[PDB]
C-alpha cells in the first residue's frame, strides 16, 4: 500500500458486525459477559480497552510501521506515560529546545519523583554520548523542534541509544507519520501530539504512542490502565476521521511552505527564517535523509516586538492562536511562528507579504 | 437551593452568548485572540481550559460545596494527579480495602517514584494516628469501600489529618455528592470516579476533583495542565447531562437497596450481607452521622464459587459487567457484588430472589 | 412481565450484541459493506433506510407504547408530516380545535396544497367528531391533553369512532408520554411524540417518534420515511435512548411537584383560572383519569393581564423563560389570551418550585 | 477575493465569536433563554427554527455556491422534498429522465398525491425541455451529471428556459460539488446537494443542503423547513462543516485518479463503454467543460454481463461494495443494465486504485 492508500485502509476502521465503513463511536463504559470472564470480543471495561480507541491505536501503529498503538487524552499525557517507564534515580536526555510543556512536566513534576533530567544540544550527536550517565535510561528527541526547527539525527541517536542501552523516544508531532517514521530508523518509541496534524481540524486534544517492542508496549498498556490518561471514544473517532485526509493536507501545506519561505527570505523586514528546507539550515541534509517532506511550522524574525504585533493585525487569513497543524493557518509569537494551513497558496503568500509590507 | 434544585441549576450549565439552556460542546482545540494575550472569554488552549470542561468542573465544585473543580479523563487519572501533589520520599496512608486500581497505581507506579505507601485498617481511627511517619504527607480514604463497604470516620480522619499536617483526600464515588460531602467535614480534597454514579448511564469514563483550598487547586491545575489527563468536551457534556438526574436516580436506587437487603438477610442461601445500612455493620452509626443516604453497591456471600456462577445465569435483569452506579443493575464476583440500578424495585427483588432459590 | 421502570431500562434493544456494550454504539456512518452483492451482514445497507443507533430508539418507543414498529424522525413536526403523508389528494383529516401551533401551521399552510382538507373540531365532545366526518374523511388526529389549555379528549371513544367510520386514528402523546398514557392499547392506530419534550427530557434533542402495531401502516410509514428522508441522526438517536432511561423517575418527580404547584395556584388571589387535567372541575377530568394513570407537567393559568404576566416571569428564579417543555429545568412562557401563562414543571425540588412561583405571583 | 481553497476554510462563519474558538461549537440544545419576553440574546429561540451549529453549515454552503441563504436538512431527500413543497396542487415539475432513484420514488409515489404531476425529460437536448413545458409547469429540476450514466445537461440554457417560461430552476449539484460547478452563478434559482456524498466526504453524515440568492424563495424555504421539521442535527451539522474543510484537496485528488482510471478503462478489453463527462466522445462533453472546471469522481462502465460484474467486485481490494458515494474510501456498486458497474473514486493512491481495478478486470 502506498502512503495515500494506507491512510484510508490502514488499521481497523470499519465494523465487522454491521459492515459500517466507519468506526462506531462506542460511548460506553462496560460490556456484557456471556460467562464469568468470557469476553464476547475482548472488551470488559472502557478504560482498559474501548473499540473506538482500539481503532485509532491500530491506525497510528500502522502509519508508523509499529506493532502496538496507544491513544491518550493529550500529547502531554502520552509523554507522561512514556516518562513513567523509568524509576526513581533514572536519568533522561532531551534536546535543549524541547517544547515548553515537556520542559515543565519533566523539570517541575518528574524531578519531584527522583527522575533527573538534562537538556542537551542534540544537533551535534557528540553531545549525546558524553552526557550518558550510568543511571541514564532514556533518550527523548523532537525533530524538528519548537519553535526554531532544530534537526536532530534520528538514526545516529538510535544507534547511540542502542549501544548505551537507552529507550529511544522521538516526538514526531511536527513531521507526522506521513513524512517521518522514527521506528523505521531504529527508535524504540514514537509519540505524537495528535492535537496538531493528525486531527488536523483544531477540534481534538489527544496523544498517540506507537512501538514495535512487545515489552515497552506491555509496560505502556499497564501505565495507561494504571494512570487512566486514556482518550475518549468521541475524540478517538474524530482523530480517525481527520487522519484520513492527512496525506492530502500535508501535501497542500508543503506546497505553500515552499512559496511562503521564498517570500520570507526576500523580504527586507524579515531576518532569520528558520525551517529545515533552507539550505543554510543546520543539519539540513540530515533532515532530508530521514524525511521525505517538510513541516508546516515556520519561524522568522522581525525587527522587534512591536513589528510582530503589527504584522499579526494586518493579516487576514492567519489566525492568532496557540496550536499548530490546523486546516486554518495559525500565527503566534513564542520572533514570529506560523503554522501553514491548507488555504490557497497564493492567498497565504500574498496575505503575509502585504502584512510585512506595512512594517 | 435544596438538593434536587442544586443538581439542575448548580454551577454554570448554560450559554450566556446564545441563551442555550445546555452547555455547548466545544469540540475545539484553540481560541482566537483579539490582541496578543487578550483572551476573549479567558480561553487560549483547550488542554489548559475548555468551556465544556469548565462547566462540569463548576458543577462538581457546587455539589460538593467546594470552590474549584477539576475534570479528568478517568477516576484513576483524578487519583493520579492527587498523588502527584507529593514529592520523592513522602508517605501516604490509605485504607486497607482500597479499590484495586488505586492499589495498583500506588504500589506499582508511584512506589517507583519514591512515594512510600502503607495500607491501614482505617475503620479504627487509632490505627491512623500510629502509622503517621515524619514523612507522612497524605491521608486517602474511601468510604464505603470496595467491595465490602467498610465505613471510615471522615470527620475524625479530617481532624487527624489537620493535627498532623496531612492533605486529607476522600474517594466519594460510592456515596456521590447527593448523600455525602467530605469537604463539609473538614476534608481537603474530594474526588469521584465519574464513570459510576455521576454519569449514571454507563457511557462516560471520567474523574472529578473538588476542593475549597486555593493552594491545592493551584497545584492541581498545574498538574492537570502539565500531565494532560484532561476530560474531553463530549464526555464533559454527557457528565453534566447525567448529573442532572443524580438525585432522582439515587433515591430510586436507595428504595430498592432497602428491599433487596431485607430479601438477602432472610434467604437461606445467602450468608454475610455487607452494606452500611445493616445495624450489625461495623461503623454503621458513623456512616449515618456523615451521610443522609446509602450507596447502591451491595455485597453478599453464597456457598461457594459455583453457586455464584449459577446465581448470575439465573438472573434476568442483572447485567454481568465490571462497573457500578448504572441505570441498569450490574453483578460481578470480585462473594457476589451487585450495583443496584433504577429498575422497578419489586422486579429487582424478585429477580434476585428466584435466582437464589435455584441454589 | 416487566414493570414500567424496568421496561425503561431493558425495553427494546439498547445494547451491542457484538462487543457486549451495555449502551447502543453511535453508528456515525452512512453506508455498509456487503460481503456478497445483496448480502447484508446485519441487515444494513444505507443509514437513511436503516441505522443501528436509530433502530435502537425505534425499538424503544415501540416497546414503551406496546407497539410493533417504531420510527424516529428529525423532529416532532417531521413525525407529524410523515403521518399526514399517509393520505392522498382529496382526503380529509379531523383534528382537535386547539392543536399545537406548528401542526395547525403545517396542515393549513402546507398540506392544504397536498389536496388534504383539514377540519378542526372540539373533540372534547365526541359528538362533534361524528358530526364532522365527511365522506372523504380518512384520518383522525387528536392531542390529549392539548396545548396550552390541556383539553382532554376521550381516546377510547375516538378510536371506536375512527374504526366505525374507517378512519386512521392518530394520537399525539407528547404531553402524557408512554409512562402514563398508551393510546395503542386503547385501539389507536398510530401514536406519535415530540421527543424534544419529555422522552429526551434534557432539552438537548429535537426529534420525533412514531409507533404502531399495524403492519400495513408501518410499511407505508417506512416507505415515506425513506422516500422523504426526515430521519433522525445517530447522535440524536443515542441521546434520545439515554434520556428515556430516566423517564419514569423524571415524570414521577414532575407529577409530585405538579400536585403542590396546582394547590398553590388555586389559592393565590392573583391567579384566576388554572388549566390541568388533574383538577376535579376540569372538563373530561374523569375521562383522563380512566385513560391515563398520571399527569403531564405542563400547567396553564391566568393572571390579571399581560403586564402581570411579564412581571411574574422576571420575578422567578428557577423558571427559564424559553420555548419547548418537558426538560429537567422548569420552563415558563406566555402563549389563548394575554394573561395566559404556561409552565413546564421540571425536576427541581418541589418546595423550591412552589415557593419560587408563589413569591413571584405575590409581587403582582 | 478569496480563492476556492481559502474559501473552504474561512467561508461563512465557522468560529465562536464568544470564546474565540476556531471551530463551530456543537449546540446540543433545544431552546434558548430570553432575557425579556421576545428579546433574543443572539437571535435563537428554538433549535428547530434556528440552531447556531446548523446556521454555521448553512452559511458555508451559501458562500461556497455564491448564494445568500443556506438551509441544512436531515438528508438529501429531505432537501428535495422541501424544494418540491414550493409548489401547489396541480403544479407541474420537469425532471431529467435519469434522475436519482430516490427522487423518482419521491416524485412518483408521494408527491403525485400532493397534486404535483411530474414529467421526466431527456434534458440533454434542451429542445425536449421546451416541448414539455405545460401551462401548469412551475419548476425545472435537473441532475448534471446524472446517476449512474452521468448525462450532462446545459445548465445555462436550462436557466434561460426556466426564466423565459417563469419556472423555478433547481439543480442537484451533488456529483459536481460547489468546488467545480456553481449553478447559482449560471442563473439557477435553487441549488441543492446530498451532503452525504462529497461535502461530508467521510461517509459518516446523512444530510441535505440547499442554497439560493432569491429572498422570496428563501423565506418560503425557511417556512417549509420549520413547518415540516426535516432539519439537520447539531452533531451532523458540525461534522458536515468539518468535512467541507478538506473538500478541495479531496476533489483534486479524486480528479487525478479519475483521469488515470478512465484511461485504464478505455484500454481494457473486458470493458466496453465508459460513461464520464471528461471523455471527449461523451454527449455534451463541451457543455460540461464550459459550465464546470472539474469532474466528479463517479464513473460508470460496462462489463460483459452480470457474472463478470460480480466476479470483478470480489477481485478488488480497495473498492468497498456498498451504497453511497463521494467518500474518502473508494466504493463500487452495480445499479441501467446488468453489466453496468458504478465506482466512486476515493482519495487512495492513484497508482493503487488503477492497479487494483486493472488486475480485477483482468480475472474476467
Ligand atoms: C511538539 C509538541 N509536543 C507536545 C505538545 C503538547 O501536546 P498536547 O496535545 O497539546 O497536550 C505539543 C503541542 N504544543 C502546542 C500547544 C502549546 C500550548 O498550549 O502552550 C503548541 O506548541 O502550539 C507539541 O507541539
Ligand atoms: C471507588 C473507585 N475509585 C476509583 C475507580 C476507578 O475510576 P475509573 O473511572 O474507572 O478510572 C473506581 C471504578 N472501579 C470500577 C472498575 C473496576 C475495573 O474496571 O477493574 C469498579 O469498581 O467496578 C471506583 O469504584
Ligand atoms: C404537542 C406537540 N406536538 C408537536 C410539537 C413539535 O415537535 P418538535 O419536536 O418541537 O418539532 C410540540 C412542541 N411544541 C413546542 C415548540 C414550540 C415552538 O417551536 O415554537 C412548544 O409548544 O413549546 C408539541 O408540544
Ligand atoms: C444525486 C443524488 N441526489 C440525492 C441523493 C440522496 O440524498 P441522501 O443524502 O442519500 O438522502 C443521492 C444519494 N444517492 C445514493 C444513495 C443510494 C440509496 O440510498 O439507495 C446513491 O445513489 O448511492 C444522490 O446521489
Amino acid at each position: 500500500m502506498n502512503k495515500k492508500t494506507k491512510l484510508i485502509h490502514g488499521g481497523h476502521t470499519t465494523d465487522d458486525y454491521t459492515g459500517a465503513v466507519t468506526t462506531p463511536i462506542y460511548q460506553t463504559s462496560t460490556y456484557l459477559q456471556d460467562d464469568i470472564g468470557d469476553l464476547r470480543q475482548g472488551y470488559e471495561y472502557s478504560r482498559t480497552a474501548n473499540p473506538t480507541r482500539s481503532s485509532v491505536e491500530s491506525v497510528i501503529a500502522a502509519l508508523e510501521n509499529g506493532k502496538h498503538g496507544f491513544a491518550f487524552s493529550s500529547g502531554v499525557a502520552a509523554i507522561s506515560a512514556v516518562v513513567m517507564l523509568l524509576d526513581k534515580g533514572d536519568h533522561i536526555i532531551l534536546n535543549s529546545d524541547v517544547y515548553g510543556g515537556t520542559y515543565r512536566a519533566l523539570t517541575k513534576v518528574f524531578t519531584r519523583f527522583g527522575i533527573e533530567v538534562d537538556f542537551v544540544d542534540t544537533t551535534h550527536t557528540d553531545s549525546i554520548v558524553q552526557a550518558i550517565r550510568p543511571t541514564t535510561k532514556m533518550l527523548f528527541i523532537e525533530t524538528p523542534s519548537n519553535p526554531l526547527l532544530r534537526v536532530t539525527d534520528i538514526k545516529k541517536s538510535a544507534e547511540i541509544a542502542k549501544e548505551h542501552g537507552l529507550i529511544s523516544v522521538v516526538d514526531n508531532t511536527f513531521m507526522t507519520p506521513y513524512y517521518q517514521n522514527p521506528l523505521d530508523l531504529g527508535i524504540d518509541i514514537v509519540l505524537h501530539s495528535a492535537t496538531a496534524y493528525l486531527g488536523g481540524h483544531s477540534d481534538v486534544v489527544a496523544g498517540l504512542v506507537a512501538t514495535s517492542d512487545d515489552k515497552l508496549a506491555e509496560r505502556l498498556a499497564f501505565i495507561s490502565n494504571s494512570t487512566g490518561g486514556i482518550l475518549g471514544p468521541q475524540d478517538s473517532y474524530l482523530l480517525v476521521r481527520g487522519i484520513k485526509t492527512l496525506g492530502l493536507r500535508m501535501e497542500q501545506i508543503n506546497r505553500s511552505v515552499i512559496e511562503i519561505i521564498k517570500m520570507l527570505q526576500a523580504h527586507p523586514a524579515v531576518q532569520q527564517v528558520f525551517h529545515p528546507s533552507i539550505e543554510s539550515h543546520l543539519n539540513h541534509d540530515v533532515h532530508m535523509a530521514q524525511a521525505d517532506g517538510h513541516t508546516g511550522v515556520i519561524a522568522f524574525e522581525v525587527k522587534n516586538t512591536e513589528s510582530a504585533k503589527q504584522l499579526i493585525k494586518a493579516t487576514s487569513y492567519y489566525t492568532l492562536a496557540e496550536s499548530l497543524g490546523a486546516v486554518e493557518s495559525l500565527i503566534s509569537v513564542p520572533l514570529v511562528r506560523i503554522s501553514v494551513g491548507i488555504e490557497d497558496t497564493e492567498d497565504l503568500v500574498d496575505d503575509l507579504k502585504q502584512a510585512l509590507d506595512t512594517l
